[PDB]
């Protein structure tokens, strides 16, 4: 462990949660979870898009 | 006009067909037609991929 100071894990103090791109959830591995066209990207969950 | 020729408008005689690299249909201005996720790329008719 060597770490003393903040446990984000089991003490509820995160801070590294901006750093997802995006998230892509996939039943049976052939269909996606937010299907039915329910997004503006429908295949997957963007979180940061920087184009 | 100044061309005797087989003219492809009202001959049937089509040859640039092959140039074609891609079509993107979208109705009412805010859905794409083939819509729900049906083709490899869902938003756009691809017909010739080079990269």
């Amino acid at each position: 462990f060597t770490y003393s100071g903040t446990i984000p894990y089991l003490d509820g103090t995160f801070y590294l949660s901006h750093t997802f791109r995006k998230v892509a959830i996939q039943f049976d591995s052939s269909v996606t979870w937010p299907g039915n066209d329910r997004l503006l990207t429908p295949n997957e969950f963007e979180i940061k898009i920087s184009v």
